[PDB]
């Protein structure tokens, strides 16, 4: 409908109606839900909720289905005074029913289009099952693989997360202004604002702390890119930011998000995060919690009752301006309108035919093959011949747990396990399945026997997803020790070994790499994992992923990341072995596998056209890269361009990723791609918080990982374009 | 002399002269040195130094002896135009020749007097051997035991480090207005300014980064306390602080150090930290390095040549003002003066040798060792051991002379007392099988089996070599070599009671050691009398009374873990135990293996807090009164501890903060009363705007014998301001 009528609806609301609009609830607390009705009484009573609260609640999160949604919205609109429909939100993180690779894997794709296809397919399916909003993209920069939630981030690099973050939003929302029309798309909600993934000790919900300059330089860029690209919501974070819980952080949310970033959409709290400021000890009680969170501009309280029970009193005693509430309600209604819920509360609703199609599955498969990373492949063991005799052993041989974490809707019975997968392709396969956390003598005899018959071992190891995701912090980033022992065992059997590793985080893999001939990191590919796995092993697909997060030498190296500072005593090749340089006595400084590292069955040669020696301030560097696949085999490479600022008023990272592109090349084929490094890429935040460019020398690095690069020099100065 | 004669020295000094006054060099680049006279030729020619440079050099670092000093100074004065003597500095960190426990151990003493006596004995000896300035206390807060330098800090607590920091300055310098008179006292230099101990990944020299508020709240207090206690010098840090290397960080050093902390002394660079701002990528070359460090107020460049080769040109070209150099030179001379060098450039050097490595001094180092060690485990009263107990003494620390610890630049191992020698003095029957640090052979095991079979108890002496810590001794995994845990596993199967005497420079993973033995005693590195420290504790001649000044993590992946932590929005409680969506790990407990303030005794105490007021005004002190009784037959010391928590505040506040502590001696039966004043400063914190503030509201007071063994009382602050 029209803006003016929305502005009117605010006018016509009671105070209690407005307060309730700022509440969000689980489906089974509304009249007319069709699942979990036997939890409605107990919980309603514990939250001290009444019919007036539930009949005016702003939103719903975690509807179980299209049918669940319809019954609730049909029932709500029957008893709702002014006919303000519910907005319905859900966690569509990496697939709705067609599960795609976990976002950390998606980052390893280094492939913008894959990310967009994933979100688009996800929206297709979610909108079809009644949901208006996904709580995705998750844009927290991660440098600490102990934290279970690294699985939701696209890795340790702000640029890559920024790009892929834009692709996710584009994919879910398409045209952000036609969400009232395009009902196969949905609102995206950026999370978690901000800096959540710097939790101390990878410990869930734990303290985050960093200088403001570093917050802007590295932790904010991606939330900003998604926002600037039209993301409709932002969700707050659980952590403090500089001492102050993000949910009630006024500078962060008013000054930075609404001020600097110009975000005039709904700001939703994370689950309980409004009331939990009480636990952080920056609010004495639910009254204070609500006052400070409203002051901060949190418009939608997620499944707690601070606003519901306390805003009226705050407004009547003049502790809190009613305009703030008014503005918050106005944002909620603008959201609903943008989704066309004033014309159609059922947002297009039967669409079952669209869920879990064969075209969608093929896409998830394509995502999986794009995202897997080949870490080792000694003496061309991979790809395997289709008639190769295979002992498939390990806990991931038959396990149905290949969908990854934050899979709220996808069903394991629709999944393709590794056995099924492999059997579709290779004729001879013998399988000895083993426990995730044990290695018995009986297992070893069975494995001995399966291996002796066969020609090659596919050793499938991995985590259960429940060992990652939210509140899945591992102090030690290792598989259960039994799996390292199973690899040591299997290696003694005389036969060639592939390890197909399934997980949600960087792990200590040195032992795995040292005990096998090849190692293929599939992360958690989703619904089609088995076939992703088979197509890569068989060569039907050629591995092309690159690591979007560093793989540490050991737990004690964390945090280790490619974009690191030099220090005053950097280790060089000409000071190696000296005592008084930055190093460890017991491990290398280098991570075991670095950012941008990945292998292929193909082989490539790159050359960079001549670049200018000199450059003006404000001027863009145009980089031209010619790349040839010099091998019999078709496949993709990921060209990567980095910049270093050799000298600056702040110590600058030795490298920073400024551009990348995945390039498909047939056997023999050659191509040219060109990048624009605009002058922003030469910029940084200074000691005073200004975004600035300084004349001086930069190095440009073109290559195929953060470490395989040719290096060029460029001098910036003169005048400003 | 008088300040006029000093002000005039500045006026009469040439430019080239004033510059060289801002240079410090190793003893063997000087004419007159009694050691390393080779090396002088090539290093001078590498540094492109002259005689103009060395004849006017400001200072020396790390002279080898009183004769070295005297030789250098005598020869320098002979050819020095205006007669400005050299100031002579050194790393006297935990002792000179009589070596005391490493500073981390000293922290575990929880005893100010012990620390002051260490510092006092250290200056006594150092001045006797020619040194004017020590590079100590090291006041970097440490939360990460991977870092080799945790050995030099007194731990993870700002308050404790502040207090013991002042005891150290007080002990080295006594009354600092009379350093020209008490020539058995010496100038002290606080380091490393600032926040150096927060090195990322505990990796040496690595990036440091934290909000300015956190810098002020936790990382600054100790530097500040030592400075306010009158510490003569400060040294810069190798690390960046918010992007900028500390050495050229104007705000940190002009605004914070010289402005807010009102420090008007020499600011010395750390070794090469001036030229090294180039490697940090905040200076193109020695010209800018020099410019930016002088702009920042660095007065003395340590063993690099940016100032000497670049300050002339910078001043002539007008890029840098001669006033800065001048005031820099004035602080230099004011320090020489304060030291009494214009009256006596040999600072009293008169058979000061009678003063070194004395019997009284060694007895003090010994007492420091027994104060500082920490009894971590003692099941079924195995310790103390009867003096007629037959002892199998096995392990790498059985006979190792490596017991003086790291940053021991002057102490000699031949004077050290090793564990066998210590034990043999006390217990009649000792059999000894030494093993390697990093191995466990089948032959070793056979020998251990045979020794243990014969004796009644195992003293299993495990440890680090000191070179696995100190500077640039970072460990990614904080474990002993695996052979040592395997040795403990082995010994435990021999059916005899086991004590592990652990010697180290950092918190280690010790769950496996605790689990494979009946008692565990953490001697750290006690210094010259290590063996007797160990024997006395084991025997009961001394009663363990140390407490942990740094948390002992469950495993490496728990780092950083410390007592003074924030609550988060989803704290693990005893009520929510076992729930998935709470702050916790899947594979280990939240808690460290041993917490801050944790320590055991052969004695047993009760404590009783006198009734506290329910309310308090702003600006008002809280007087906590504690009665403590040793209810046991054994005399011993206990460390009463008082913490505060600010329950609600404009910033999420630590669950606990140590605000007072005292070590209380007690005979069997004996009772005493101590009272502490927690001022309103203790109730204060830094807010978002960076004001030091006090908020009305609820605080909890915790009185006890560790961060975990406490009685909790509440106090409500408000009303008006005192
Ligand atoms: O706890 C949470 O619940 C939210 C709702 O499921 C989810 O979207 C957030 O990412 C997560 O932090
Ligand atoms: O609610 C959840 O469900 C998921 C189940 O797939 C789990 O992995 C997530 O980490 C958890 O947040
Ligand atoms: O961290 C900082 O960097 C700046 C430069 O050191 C300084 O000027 C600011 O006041 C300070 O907060
Ligand atoms: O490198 C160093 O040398 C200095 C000189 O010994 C010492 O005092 C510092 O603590 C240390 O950083
Ligand atoms: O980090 C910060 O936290 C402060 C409190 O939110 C804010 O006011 C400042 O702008 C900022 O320096
Ligand atoms: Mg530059
Ligand atoms: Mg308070």
């Amino acid at each position: 409908m029209e803006q003016e009528k929305v502005q009117e609806l605010v006018s016509q609301m009671t105070l209690d109606e407005k307060i309730a609009q700022c509440l969000q609830l689980s489906p089974f607390l509304f009249k007319g839900t069709n699942k979990n009705a036997e939890l409605t009484g107990p919980l309603l009573q514990e939250m001290k909720l009444t019919d007036a609260h539930t009949e005016n609640a702003g939103s719903v999160l975690g509807s179980s289905s299209a049918l669940d949604m319809i019954g609730i919205q049909e029932a709500y609109l029957k008893t709702n005074r002014l006919g303000i429909p519910l907005v319905f939100m859900a966690d569509v993180i990496h697939g709705y029913k067609t599960v795609f690779p976990i976002p950390l894997a998606l980052g390893c794709s280094f492939d913008r289009e894959t990310v967009r296809v994933m979100a688009e397919v996800s929206a297709l399916e979610a909108t079809a099952d009644g949901h208006h909003v996904t709580f995705s993209p998750m844009l927290d920069l991660v440098r600490d693989p102990r934290w279970g939630r690294v699985m939701e981030s696209t890795g340790e690099d702000p640029f890559l997360n920024s790009e892929l973050g834009k692709a996710m939003v584009d994919g879910y929302q398409g045209d952000a202004s036609k969400l009232n029309e395009n009902l196969e798309q949905m609102a995206a909600c950026v999370k978690h604002f901000a800096a959540y993934g710097a939790a101390e000790a990878g410990l869930e919900y734990n303290t985050v702390n960093m200088s403001t300059r570093e917050l802007y330089q590295n932790y904010l860029p991606a939330y900003n890119a998604a926002i600037q690209a039209g993301a409709k919501l932002v969700m707050t974070a659980f952590n403090v930011v500089d001492g102050i819980p993000a949910t009630m952080n006024k500078w962060l949310n008013r000054d930075v998000l609404r001020g600097e970033m110009e975000f005039d959409g709904v700001l939703i709290s994370d689950w309980g995060a409004v009331a939990e400021v009480i636990n952080h000890g920056t609010a004495r009680n639910p009254k204070e919690a609500a006052q400070f969170s409203m002051e901060a501009g949190v418009d939608l309280e997620m499944m707690t009752t601070c606003y519901i029970h306390e805003l009226k009193g705050l407004i009547e005693e003049g502790k809190l301006s009613e305009n703030l509430l008014d503005e918050a309600v106005l944002r909620m209604l603008n959201l609903k309108n943008d989704l066309g819920l004033f014309e159609d509360p059922y947002r297009g609703l039967d669409r079952t035919k669209d869920i879990l199609t064969d075209e969608s599955r093929g896409k998830a498969r394509a995502a999986g093959v794009e995202s897997a990373v080949l870490l080792e492949n000694k003496s061309r063991l991979l790809p395997l011949a289709k008639e190769a005799k295979i002992a498939l052993v390990g806990p991931l041989a038959t396990s149905p747990d290949i969908l990854g974490g934050w899979n709220v809707y996808g069903e394991e019975k629709d999944g393709i396990n590794v056995e099924t997968g492999l059997r579709e392709v290779f004729e001879t396969v013998e399988v000895v399945s083993t426990e995730y956390t044990e290695l018995s003598e009986e297992d070893k005899v069975a494995v001995k026997a399966a291996v002796q018959n066969m020609d090659v071992v596919v050793l499938a190891l991995g985590e259960k997803n429940e060992w990652g995701g939210e509140a899945g912090s591992l102090a030690t980033i290792r598989l259960p020790e039994a799996q390292y022992q199973l690899a040591k065992f299997v290696q003694t059997l005389g036969k060639p070994v592939v390890i197909t590793l399934f997980n949600g985080r960087p792990l200590e893999v040195k032992e795995l790499a040292e005990s096998s001939d090849a190692l293929l990191e599939l992360w958690f590919p989703g619904t089609e994992a088995g076939r992703v796995t088979a197509d890569l092993l068989s060569g039907a697909s050629n591995p092309s992923g690159k690591l979007s997060m560093s793989f540490p030498q050991t737990t004690g190296q964390i945090p280790v990341y490619y974009n690191h500072l030099r220090t005053g005593r950097p280790q060089t090749p000409e000071n190696k072995g000296e005592r008084y340089v930055s190093h460890y006595l017991d491990i290398p400084n280098e991570p075991f596998y670095p950012f941008g590292y990945g292998k292929s069955y193909s082989e490539f040669e790159l050359k960079t056209s001549s670049l200018p020696k000199e450059l003006n301030l404000g001027e863009s560097l145009h980089v031209e890269v010619t790349i040839k696949n010099i091998s019999d085999i078709a496949g993709k490479e990921v060209i990567q361009v980095y910049l270093q600022d050799v000298t600056a008023s702040i110590s600058r990272p030795v490298k920073e990723l400024k551009a990348f592109e995945k390039v498909a090349l047939q056997a023999g084929e050659e191509k040219t791609v060109t990048f624009e490094l605009t002058s922003e890429a030469f910029s940084f935040y200074n000691h005073q918080l200004e975004k600035v460019q300084e004349p001086g020398l930069h190095r440009v690095f073109v290559g195929t990982s953060s470490e395989d690069v040719d290096v060029f020099e460029v001098e910036v100065g003169g005048y400003v374009l």
